[PDB]
């Protein structure tokens, strides 16, 4: 960043993460599963964020765009519509019979 450094990448985690919170009534910073909101954009989402911005890691995007989102951060707010999802993992198949 132009006379210092992209500082606003911690600032918008902080952002993120404690919309989360709210997003599952905690009143301190959690993890946001990106993923979960990748992949289900259209169950977890994010409300308030600026114009051509998004959710998606606080790096990709641009000291410009972090600082919009971060001064979008009292609108930008993490809505959860299927929880569930963050709840996932892989596993291994069923056989049919063992010996």
């Amino acid at each position: 960043g132009s006379s210092g450094s992209s500082g606003l990448r911690k600032q918008v985690e902080l952002l993120f993460n404690t919309r989360y919170a709210k997003a599952i009534g905690i009143s301190e910073p959690v993890k946001v599963p990106y993923s979960k909101f990748l992949m289900h954009p259209e169950e977890l989402f994010v409300v308030g964020l600026p114009e051509g911005i998004s959710l998606r890691r606080p790096n990709c995007f641009g000291i410009a765009k972090l600082r919009k989102i971060l001064e979008a951060s009292n609108s930008i707010q993490f809505v959860i519509k299927r929880p569930e999802l963050l709840t996932e993992g892989v596993k291994e198949p069923s056989g049919p019979s063992s010996g």
